[PDB]
């Protein structure tokens, strides 16, 4: 089978805190002696354009309350970096995991720990879409929820939740304070670009299908990558690139990528009542790495 | 969006259980390590006499590792398709917990583990044929299924076998295999899966709450009539329409109008989608819909 999994959340859970300032509560991430959180926690009035330089100049540190579980942390300073605050606290988080910070590229997979009131409530794997939004399930109080990847025994922190667009899509920032997609932490209408289906992931999905004995859709005709990309630009798919990355899957199956590109074109019109590993339509949720990991443990 | 509950409380309980050449996962709670009994079987490609295997078990063949610490085995007893291995060490990270047995259609979380280390977490439903749609390869046995409720962990599933169809079967922690399946390497076939009607209705209510209403008509289908159609078309009966009376009041749409949509939509969406799906979806319970959109349990 093929299931969209999250990487385990235990290491990240110990870092989530509640950040309160004046009349707002949201979540922060406590690493070392710093708590990271969205800067709009200090905005007194969010019904019109926020002058964050002004809000920062009037910010008073005694209005913060930072809570780890049931313990209060002492706040000693706070600086603004893009759309984030780095709040310096008086104790080191002794549960800080081995970590780094990374900025997601388009299509890259990660995990969201959905937090409310400083406490984790759900965890899920997700992909950064080409329009720099994600389909999260975030409601009131979710800001500051962290996105992460586990790699080589290290936690990479990649996302801090910030806003919900009118479409229902979700936008966050890196921990550098750069909002994905250049969206603003401002209460005005913002519209995202059209989403594209991630071709590299659909291809990985079709390989997984072959490996599971689901091959009714597979045919012998190939479609060259340059010809597929001409078709993809006009039909809402990303272009194919990095074909060599599929070598492990092509070897195990004996099916070249260009035969799967041909399949994408035909199956984009619908499955006609058939299913591929349980889906009634093409699926771009799984990367090459996830397919290889779940089928072969590599 | 399909999500799982956080895994941090369960992760501290997973251990590596090795007996001779076999390695799988165990669950360390108090001074007991729970794991599948086939860890002690000498040959798992032919029929297994577990009473024989238990009578020749030698405890020095066990190695149990939590993180990098070795646990000391002092006894082991067999209960159904599980072993309860008593160790000297009490797990100081044992959460408040209970053991519960899943009902047909009930949702829960799997922590997929290998070599005694968690690798992934995902939500699943116990299906009407007592299998789950998991994703496991060699070494996954003993991976635990859990729910977080009322400040405790409910442990509900221990992974055991993969059927020839790819469906997965586990046991409760009292050693009862879900569905009555055997921990034997023989051909066993599951019964036909049914679509969980209550979950489809929740999905359609979620569609209405997101203003996705192209499919919604005005005709009502009485519960008794729907159920007659469902028994012949691979759907479960509608039951407990009262839990949906909160959403019926909130949307102004009665369950009978959704039952009629299921019957119509089961023939296909005709190129349209519902919340991004091209066919009826039974993966989301009323609990999940309400938790994710309204924040309440
Ligand atoms: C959706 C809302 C209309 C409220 C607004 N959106 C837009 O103003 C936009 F459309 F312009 F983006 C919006 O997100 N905010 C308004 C205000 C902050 C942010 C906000 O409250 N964030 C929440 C953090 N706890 C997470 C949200 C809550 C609902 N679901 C979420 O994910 C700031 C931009 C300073
Ligand atoms: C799939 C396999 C053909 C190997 C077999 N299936 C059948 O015998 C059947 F089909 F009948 F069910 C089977 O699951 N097992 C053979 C042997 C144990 C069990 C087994 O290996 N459990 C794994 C635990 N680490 C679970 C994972 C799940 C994914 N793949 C696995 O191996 C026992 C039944 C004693």
């Amino acid at each position: 089978g093929l299931r969209k999994m999250a990487q385990p959340s235990g290491f990240v859970e110990k870092c989530v805190v509640r950040v309160c300032y004046g009349n707002t509560v949201l979540n922060g991430l406590w690493l070392g002696d710093i708590v990271y959180c969205p800067r709009h926690v200090i905005a007194s009035n969010t019904t019109s354009a926020i002058d964050y330089d002004h809000e920062y100049s009037i910010m008073r540190l005694h209005n913060f309350s930072i809570i780890s579980g049931t313990a209060f942390l002492g706040v000693v300073g706070a600086t603004m970096h893009g759309v984030t605050l780095k709040i310096k606290v008086s104790q080191t988080n002794m549960h800080t995991p081995r970590h780094s910070f990374r900025t997601l590229k388009s299509g890259e997979g990660f995990n969201i720990l959905a937090c409310y009131d400083g406490c984790a409530q759900g965890v899920f794997g997700v992909n950064m879409r080409t329009n720099w939004t994600i389909r999260g399930s975030f409601i009131n109080g979710a800001c500051g929820s962290p996105g992460y990847n586990l790699k080589n025994g290290e936690v990479e922190f990649v996302y801090m939740h910030q806003i919900e667009l009118g479409s229902g899509s979700h936008v966050g920032s890196s921990f550098d304070g750069v909002m994905y997609g250049g969206f603003e932490d401002q209460p005005n209408l913002q519209v995202e670009s059209a989403n594209q289906m991630l071709t590299v992931n659909v291809v990985a999905f079709l390989y997984a299908a072959i490996l599971n004995g689901c091959t009714w859709w597979l045919k012998g005709e190939k479609l060259f990558v340059e010809h597929y990309n001409e078709w993809a630009q006009a039909n809402g798919f990303t272009a194919m690139n990095g074909e060599d990355a599929f070598s492990i899957l092509a070897a195990k199956t004996g099916v070249c990528v260009e035969r799967l590109l041909h399949a994408i074109q035909v199956l984009n019109n619908g499955f006609g009542g058939k299913q591929i590993l349980g889906y009634s339509s093409l699926n771009d949720e799984f990367s090459i790495n996830e397919v290889v990991k779940q089928m072969f443990g590599v």
